[PDB]
DNA sequence: CCGACGTCGCATCAGC
DNA sequence: GCTGATGCGA
DNA sequence: GTCGG
């Protein structure tokens, strides 16, 4: 948190450009700059010092100078004072509401938490649930609670079929003391890149987690990705745990390492690894790393037997999950 | 200067 | 119903 | 908004 003030300013500008301007690359430019400054091991003295960092250009250097001089930024100050920008920024915080829907709602005059609650009938299912647990989703999850959620999920998974392997990824696997949500990778020997010997492989796990009232809600559900809500069980007389977002991803068993690399993160790290992969002449997704031919079209999947193999291909020295927090 | 900016899953809509 | 685009999210 | 070429 050496440059907490700086990275906060940039993050707020990224949010503005994404939610209001709907300029996604501006959003990413700010997020990359915030990331590289976040891991800069010096307390930045000037915008020029920051300009040396990759991702920081002239315009951001000037804002860093203004911030360091006065303690704030006029551009952000004005944005904060604007009703439409402030209202749109807020509505996007509800899960399922993006830049488009937020702007749409404000146009109708729907622009407060209270405005939303009286207009429940104008939200889709995802947005409905996002509103429902708006407060709960603001809260972090302490690693202790994550550890409880881990054993529940992993044990419930064991009961449906002993051949299911469940791995908690995301920030948890990176050893975070607190997480925004729970991210779960799922593998079963009946599901490979070569066939699907069993239907409903993800459904049965969702079903089982619902039966024990762990999973409480569903945002979206397909044959490989579940997006929903879960809650820890509480003892007698004690207040309830907050409801928590949970993502579950069923990935073909033989493609585990690309999957576990993808879902481990971080978000920016994953974005950066694939960007670097392109520079090296590869393409990486959650399933495979494929080489790009002379024409630019991806070839056949390269063999992978570890997370490290993927690092080796794009000529990166390996980094532990706890060192991938960009 | 100026093109390019990771890659994919699910919900939902237009258009047929 | 399908396909392709768009919105939102991992 | 930034950058490689
Ligand atoms: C949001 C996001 C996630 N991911 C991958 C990397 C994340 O670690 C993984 C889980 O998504 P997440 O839970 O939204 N990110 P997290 O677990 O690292 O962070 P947190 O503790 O939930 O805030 O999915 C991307 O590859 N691109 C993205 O834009
Ligand atoms: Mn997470
Ligand atoms: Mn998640
Ligand atoms: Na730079
Ligand atoms: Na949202």
């Amino acid at each position: 948190t050496l440059n907490g003030g700086i990275t906060d300013m940039l993050t707020e500008l990224a949010n503005f450009e994404k939610n209001v301007s709907q300029a996604i690359h501006k959003y990413n430019a700010y997020r990359k700059a915030a990331s590289v400054i976040a891991k800069y091991p010096h307390k930045i003295k000037s915008g020029a010092e920051a300009k040396k960092l990759p991702g920081v250009g002239t315009k951001i250097a000037e804002k860093i100078d203004e911030f360091l001089a006065t303690g704030k930024l006029r551009k952000l100050e004005k944005i904060r004072q604007d009703d439409t920008s402030s209202s749109i920024n807020f509505l996007t915080r509800v899960s399922g509401i993006g830049p488009s829907a937020a702007r749409k709602f404000v146009d109708e005059g729907i622009k407060t938490l209270e405005d939303l609650r009286k207009n429940e009938d104008k939200l889709n299912h995802h947005q409905r649930i996002g509103l429902k647990y708006f407060g709960d989703f603001e809260k972090r999850i302490p690693r202790e609670e994550m550890l409880q959620m881990q054993d529940i999920v992993l044990n419930e998974v064991k009961k449906v079929d002993s051949e299911y392997i469940a791995t908690v990824c995301g920030s948890f696997r990176r050893g975070a003391e607190s997480s925004g949500d729970m991210d779960v990778l799922l593998t079963h020997p009946s599901f490979t890149s070569e066939s699907t010997k069993q239907p409903k492989l993800l459904h049965q796990v969702v079903e089982q987690l619902q039966k024990v009232h762990f999973i409480t809600d569903t945002l979206s559900k397909g044959e490989t990705k579940f997006m929903g809500v879960c809650q820890l069980p509480s003892k007698n007389d004690e207040k309830e745990y907050p409801h928590r977002r949970i993502d579950i991803r069923l990935i073909p068993k033989d493609q585990y390492y690309c999957g576990v690399l993808y879902f481990t993160g971080s978000d920016i790290f994953a974005k950066n690894m694939r960007a670097h992969a392109l520079e090296k002449g590869f393409t990486i997704n959650e399933y495979t790393i494929r080489p790009l031919g002379v024409t630019g079209v991806a070839g056949e999947p390269l063999p992978v037997d570890s997370e490290k193999d993927i690092f080796d291909y794009i000529q990166w020295k390996y980094r532990e999950p706890k060192d991938r927090s960009e």
